[PDB]
């Protein structure tokens, strides 16, 4: 989340994919 | 605190208005 950022939805982006966003604030809420 | 940066004071700064900053660690240590 600190190297990307977030603008609207994925249904209006051509070609757009899907992965998995490391958040770096979900392991610190684990620990 | 994503989009903006703290630096000085507000009694410096000429035409400075006041408003509310969301906290991305807030909900998600309320979480």
């Amino acid at each position: 989340t600190d190297n990307t950022f977030v603008s609207g939805n994925c249904d209006v982006v051509i070609g757009i994919v899907n992965n998995t966003v490391y958040d770096p604030l979900q392991p610190e809420l684990d620990s």
